[PDB]
């Protein structure tokens, strides 16, 4: 570890890695620090689902996810346990136990919010859905010229899509996928369009998908190396970044204070450029611990000196979920084109179809799989092949249905494998609402309570705003109930519900971007530069200042590509 | 990849790494194949609990464990779900669904048995408890000379302890450990002795333990390399080993058939020596797929040609568990030496003690930690420091209490997170019973159903034997109830219970060792050589033929070391 | 069930269970107010909660 | 087979049933409020020793039924409350409310 770099990046998630890819490639001497460790295979920061064992047992991946999601703010527990033995030590109050946060109102929390501290960040376990935002959901990068703003976002997204290897055809030959897609296309003919979820992923075989991650964006290997002999990059895992040191004039960051967790020593790292990409919660924490914003419980009677909008206007999406069990009609329709002789298990059994018959409701690739499955597993009562890939269907946010949707199967933290119903029958429904930014919705940090790394304890004061946000959330629930019934009935134990606030992990606006600090109530400009500071940049979903329903990471990455363009224009790499 | 090795080893768990450590060091050309992949970071095969993040959030590690444990044999599900929507598809039977095993009687199963497929095997997640077996539990290595047998086991276990870095001091300054240790010592004075659980682990700091694993035994780096230029080792992950090929006379193994899961290629690998260390289930599966034992439902009207005892005489330990909440008397005793004046939280409050006072119940180090906690955290009502390490207590198996005990905290698959009671108050109790080997207790493999890697499906036919095994398992439950009461009452939600059969993952006897194939109803001799075969060796808990209660891995390691001695005496390494 | 049906709890403390999955349109509490027959005088940790 | 072991509780002045002067019950009478903990000392020692006795004695008949593992029941679920208008010989010396004729 040197004491001096051209650029230091805090965090090795996909956004930090976007800065690394751009700046390392442009010849800067770059260090990256992560509080977490390489724990993840030979490919550093790669998706943990990309193992043979996980792709043969996807349900087990829910456990991996649970294992690395650490709750941000847990209120003081008030559960009454009054069946302890009379000899056991017994509480007289609900005192602060087990890491809980006494600052946290349990009724104004994002109790589902959590963070991951591992190299690659949450991209080691994420779902890889990377849709673009439409105008309605997106902040402006160019004022008073929509066509120009659109062109700039098209340019940025196109590059972000290449970095993540986003595509919309990796599930094109799944029967379950096309079954669901075709039925919904028909049911909403001329009202709503359906397509594959845009996924950051590359299909490697009919049973293996290489899901993208941070590693895809930047492989995190130290440079120079054989493959990049003129590049300079070092990743330092197990290092907690604690503070950026401001100059007295509040115009420049002068150093980064770090704590090496393995040795316990502290150090002061110098760079020309500092990029904070620690996630939406921890970028905010690091800033507040550095003198930006206001530490402690918000107190308006006292103006903060710097970035007064920091931690305000936070947004988290409403998320409604259910699972369904595919209708008899749709299952029957899978074999609609089959000719069925004799009985299963018997010499007489025969299942056939004619490749290319124009009377066929399905393509040949489909009928061939159905025929083969039905003939090779005559004990099985379903027409869907065992290895058929999962559905991955969406109808993207529109003004007339202002929510994002995913009609799919994937692992999340609130997964629950159930074993009783055949898994080929099951489809997950997740609709995601947009949340209006309001000043009163805040992430703040205690001036007395600290977290497990001795940093100020994050506290939320959040409610979903009344008015459009609330009305839309409920309309979204009803839309999921109505749309899902086209495919099948609810699965018992996964009935339609709102999910715990924050479980969706789409938190935005904690360090929000705009054109003018005061007018747009914001913290960073459109180059992701912290107002007033020459050399401090923030990346991530914390920058997004709007109400959005779609998954935000692609949009964060795009902002980050725009930020690196500024940096390249304004700082000169040191001599190699 | 080469065509030809001196030694090939199937599996990279700690038993295969024992073979590697011995045989790479003695100059053999060694290849090792594992069906799983590297996924503990840069130290290949290391303990996954060795991150800062897990040691600050140990309960989250239960999810890691659950994530990698795959159930061996799941019977067909017969749960009634009768509240599906009428439009949803439903079969008319409980058909074979979701990977279940139609061979398996649900009432004669080890439903908790599970396997892990990752480089380092189960040692990437294990508890690291490495006790020695006393004579009562231990197979004989020398018959008719008990002191010769004693000396041989002492020499082997001492070696094994060195490989695993086993010690009994890593928790010596934990207040919770010493509170429990001291109380149990005093209460059973004259009857039972207590000590620290022997742990394969090295303390790095007061808040971090480096838990041992396969990596500690052998670092699994390919050789030659700078640190080992005269050594020859290749590790090949993501390779399923499927069969060893017998010569016509059943006197030698001729090759090993493997399937590379990434390329799909299949190869026959040749070696002078073949060592199988794939675990107690998968060793057995590989052998039965290679024409040892009997494939299919056991059929006594049809003696197998080879290894008649293979998969019979299986033993799994009964496991009883509870958690307790520390007694008010014990908690008050933590502070017995303190003089406490004033009211907590006021500037008049003080906690002091008299250093060195002959009448102090605790040592100065303890009282200092108590004092510092109470003064620095006046809002907290307990005297136990927040980062105090967990208890790690045992009274080892003896004839008058013929069960192993762990009185501790650690992460297992059945962990259940608890939030209303302070974790400092909670102690886990796990008592482990020994199970008599009976011929009727079997692991067999389907001749029609295959598993996810297309190998014969494991099936259990198991019940705990009546007579001594069942009597002792109940006496053990009572013992836990009696002993645990000395410390505190049970924690609601963790009441005293038997655990699902096999969840303890201490399965033995599947390929058991003995002196004489026929008289001792066994598969390998005391060199772990398969009877009849000059060049085939099995390692692991499958070899253990006795009824044991303590954790088996150190003993299996000691057997592997002995095996390696035989290999050194009988096979010459190839010129390097 | 007959027994359950005729045993009426003597003192039930104010309920502090967190329900944070209501729809945003539903009316919700800013406090754990006295609800559903509960007894605001009762310390939940010094009760005979099964008395009826 | 069901096993129920019932412990005795030392009468302590601080263990009280009292009635609110503002909150009322469903029949518009003063609402009952408890202030109770099992006394430290003999009551608590006996209660734990009583749990241990049930575990030891039950094991002679059979092992526990899953889902009915040994536990303490919620305080008061036993409905054996006493001492709320206690008897004795002398109102002051025996801290009581009725004499041995049950007369107030
Ligand atoms: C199960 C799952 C499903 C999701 N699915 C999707 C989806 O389909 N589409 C999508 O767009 N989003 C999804 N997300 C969210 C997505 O993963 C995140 O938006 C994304 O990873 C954010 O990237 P980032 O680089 O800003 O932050 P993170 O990925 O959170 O990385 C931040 C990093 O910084 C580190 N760090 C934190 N504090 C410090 C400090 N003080 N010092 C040093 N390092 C620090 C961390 O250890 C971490 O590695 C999902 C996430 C989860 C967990
Ligand atoms: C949570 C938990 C706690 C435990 N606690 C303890 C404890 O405290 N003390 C203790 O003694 N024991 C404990 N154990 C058990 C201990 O981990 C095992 O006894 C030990 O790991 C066995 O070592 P092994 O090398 O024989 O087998 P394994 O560790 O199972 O390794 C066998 C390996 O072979 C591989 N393999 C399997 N099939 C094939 C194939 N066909 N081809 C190629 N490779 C294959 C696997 O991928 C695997 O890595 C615990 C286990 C767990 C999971």
């Amino acid at each position: 570890m040197d004491i001096k770099y051209d650029v230091v990046i805090v965090g090795s998630g996909p956004i930090g890695c976007t800065y690394a890819r751009e700046l390392v490639g442009a010849g800067y001497k770059v260090a990256m620090f992560d509080i977490g460790e390489i724990d993840s295979g030979l490919k550093i920061g790669a998706h943990k689902k990309n193992t043979v064992e996980y792709q043969k047992n996807i349900d087990k991946f829910v456990n991996v996810i649970q294992g690395q999601l650490m709750s941000v703010s847990v209120p003081v527990n008030t559960l009454v346990v009054d069946t302890l033995s009379p000899t056991s030590w017994q509480a007289s109050t609900f005192f602060v136990r087990n890491g809980s946060n006494p600052e946290q109102d349990p009724l104004r929390n994002l109790s589902g919010q959590a963070v991951t501290r591992v190299v690659g960040g949450m991209s080691t376990a994420w779902g890889c859905a990377t849709p673009r935002f439409d105008r309605e959901q997106r902040p402006l990068l160019v004022k008073d010229d929509a066509d120009a703003d659109d062109a700039e976002w098209d340019r940025l997204y196109t590059k972000a899509e290449s970095y993540f290897q986003t595509g919309t055809d990796q599930f094109k030959e799944s029967i379950r996928h096309n079954l669901v897609l075709n039925k919904l296309t028909e049911e909403y003919k001329g009202q709503r369009d359906f397509q594959q979820i845009p996924l950051a992923a590359t299909r490697r075989s009919p049973t293996f998908v290489e899901w993208s991650s941070a590693n895809t964006v930047f492989d995190l290997q130290n440079r120079p190396n054989t493959d990049a002999p003129e590049e300079r990059f070092n990743l330092f895992p197990a290092v907690a970044c604690e503070r950026v040191v401001r100059n007295a004039l509040n115009s420049e960051i002068e150093s980064l204070h770090i704590h090496d967790l393995i040795s316990g020593d502290r150090f002061e790292i110098k760079a020309d450029v500092y990029v904070l990409t620690a996630g939406a919660v921890h970028n905010t924490q690091l800033l507040v611990n550095s003198g930006f914003g206001q530490l402690g419980r918000p107190n308006p009677a006292n103006p903060p000196e710097l970035l007064p909008s920091l931690g305000s206007y936070i947004t988290e999406q409403s998320l409604v979920f259910c699972q369904t069990v595919m209708s008899t009609e749709l299952i029957d329709s899978v074999k609609s084109d089959m000719t069925i002789r004799g009985t299963p298990g018997e010499l007489t059994y025969s299942v056939t179809y004619t490749p290319g018959a124009s009377t066929n409701k399905h393509p040949d690739w489909w009928n061939e799989k159905v025929k083969n499955h039905m003939m090779q597993h005559q004990e099985d009562p379903l027409p869907i092949p065992f290895e058929d890939p999962e559905p991955q269907v969406t109808t993207l946010f529109q003004p007339s249905h202002p929510w994002h949707t995913q009609i799919h199967r994937d692992a999340f933290s609130y997964g629950a494998v159930q074993q009783s119903i055949d898994s080929r029958l099951i489809v997950d429904w997740r609709f995601f609402g947009r949340t209006e930014p309001k000043e009163e919705n805040k992430l703040w940090f205690s001036d007395k309570i600290t977290d497990a790394y001795n940093m100020p304890q994050p506290t939320f004061d959040f409610r979903f705003p009344a008015g459009r946000t609330s009305k839309e959330a409920e309309d979204m629930m009803t839309d999921m109930c109505v749309m899902s019934a086209k495919i099948g009935g609810f699965l018992p134990g996964s009935l339609p519900q709102f999910m715990e606030p924050g479980l969706v992990l789409h938190l935005g606006g904690t360090h929000r971007m705009g054109f003018d600090e005061k007018e747009d109530n914001c913290c960073v400009n459109t180059d992701s530069r912290v107002f007033g500071f020459k050399n401090l940049f923030l990346g991530g979903c914390g920058n997004i200042p709007t109400a959005y329903g779609a998954n935000p990471t692609l949009t964060a990455m795009s902002l980050a590509i725009k930020s690196c363009e500024y940096i390249k224009q304004n700082f000169t790499p040191s001599p190699f």
